[PDB]
């Protein structure tokens, strides 16, 4: 009997890209899916098989170059803070007549276990991302509540407000990193510390599915290698290091695409040598599927489709969760590491042609990628929702 999953995620392409496999396989199982999300996903979002439910967000719009995240996890977590006072009742109205069976929940979607709660239906929490491990809160205290240090105490104070007023009694640390029942988007093996973490997770590997959407990437067709550098859907905005990489791939003997991100104007990096496209977003997935390397900031959406299609990495992190993923990348063997305020031109062409060309690491990548074959993907991610559903 078909049933009605909602899918609820905030507006940033590294949160919505892994559902939409997801969603693709319950719909193609012939269920109803409705999917909360901003104007700017809608059509993504419908083109996957859901209905968009459109809220409004006040969250920095990754196709809006006046702004931008924030680095820090302390300003981000006030921002999804302040996102779900604003979000919770818009979702309410939305779903009043229509509660759906079944919520599907980012890991930053707060309002859905509110929510959750108040209809009584199951909310299973979807991570993009590495999840908390055996002693994660050591590792990263700003999750540990407190009640810059004026700001925690601000929000732990105003975050325990909004449980206690919403019917939630779930301490505030436990909100934030400990799910009832969580799938997450990479195998437990990428994980940090994977075989400590139980078995209310369980680990799939990526879950994208078939982006058509996007449309598909015409290579030149001449044989050569093709090097993708692109930093993700956020921290885009880097003139210098986009220079960098021009210098880098000048008189290399590959194709280059370069995707510089919503910040940058392509015609301000001037003329660019022949074996270079530059634009601003690209079909970052159908490139991955014909690259032989791939510069990246290691987000795990990223990481997790080069790993797919065994490309192997130059990782050059923004964030503190982007570092820890590149760390995970050199321990496995599977790429290098190059921080933000080390990178030249010369190293980055060395580390390009190091890594493509080592068959320790391309032996490394065709494992990991095996494994991802194995992880279960979003065809285990639906039986698990559909095993609730029978249920409930
Ligand atoms: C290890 O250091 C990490 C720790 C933490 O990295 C986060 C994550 C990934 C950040 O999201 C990212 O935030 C930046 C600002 C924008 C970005 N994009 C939308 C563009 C978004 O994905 C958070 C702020 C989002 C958030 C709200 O759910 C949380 O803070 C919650 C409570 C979170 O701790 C738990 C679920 C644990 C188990 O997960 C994590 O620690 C991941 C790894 O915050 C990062 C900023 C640090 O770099
Ligand atoms: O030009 C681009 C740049 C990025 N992406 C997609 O945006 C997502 C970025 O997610 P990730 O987790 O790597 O990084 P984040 O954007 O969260 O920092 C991935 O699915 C990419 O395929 C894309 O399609 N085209």
């Amino acid at each position: 009997t078909p049933r009605h999953i909602s899918f609820f995620n905030i507006p940033g392409h590294g949160h919505v890209n892994p559902s939409l496999g997801i969603v693709q396989e319950l719909v193609a199982r012939g269920h109803r899916v409705s999917y909360a999300i901003t104007d700017e996903f809608a059509a993504q979002v419908k083109a996957a098989g859901a209905t968009p439910v459109v809220y409004d967000s006040i969250l920095p719009k990754e196709s809006n170059p006046e702004e931008s995240w924030p680095e820090d996890q302390e300003s981000a977590m006030g921002l999804f803070l302040d996102e779900a006072v604003r979000v919770l009742p818009q979702l309410e109205d939305a779903y009043a007549d229509d509660r759906p069976d079944l919520i599907v929940y980012d890991i930053a979607s707060w309002p859905a276990p509110v929510l959750g709660r108040k209809w009584d239906i199951p909310f299973v929490q979807l991570s993009p991302t590495f999840v908390a491990y055996e002693g994660f809160e050591e590792d990263v205290p700003a999750v540990q509540d407190p009640t810059a240090e004026d700001g925690l105490v601000r929000f732990f104070t105003r975050l325990s407000a909004f449980l206690e007023e919403h019917g939630v009694d779930t301490p505030a640390t436990e909100f934030l990193i400990a799910p009832n029942r969580c799938i997450v988007a990479l195998p437990r093996t990428f994980q940090i510390k994977g075989d400590t973490v139980g078995d209310n997770y369980t680990f799939v590997g990526p879950t994208y599915g078939d982006r058509s959407h996007q449309g598909t990437w015409e290579g030149p067709g001449d044989g050569r290698p093709v090097l993708l550098i692109a930093l993700g859907s956020a921290f885009t905005d880097h003139l210098d290091f986009y220079r960098t990489c021009l210098s880098a791939v000048d008189g290399l003997d590959w194709h280059v695409v370069l995707s510089v991100g919503r910040f940058v104007d392509p015609a301000d990096l001037g003329e660019v040598p022949p074996n270079v496209e530059v634009h601003q977003w690209v079909p970052q997935l159908d490139i991955l599927t014909k690259a032989s390397a791939f510069i990246t900031h290691a987000g795990m959406g990223s990481t997790m489709e080069a790993l797919s299609n065994a490309v192997p990495m130059v990782a050059v992190p923004q964030i503190a969760e982007q570092t820890m993923n590149a760390e995970r990348i050199v321990e496995l063997g599977l790429g290098r590491h190059i921080p933000r305020d080390q990178v030249t031109a010369e190293k980055l062409r060395e580390a390009v042609l190091a890594v493509a060309s080592d068959p320790g690491v391309a032996e490394r990548l065709a494992a990991v990628r095996q494994e991802i074959r194995e992880a279960g993907g979003a065809r285990a991610a639906a039986d698990i929702l559909e095993g609730i559903l029978a249920e409930a």
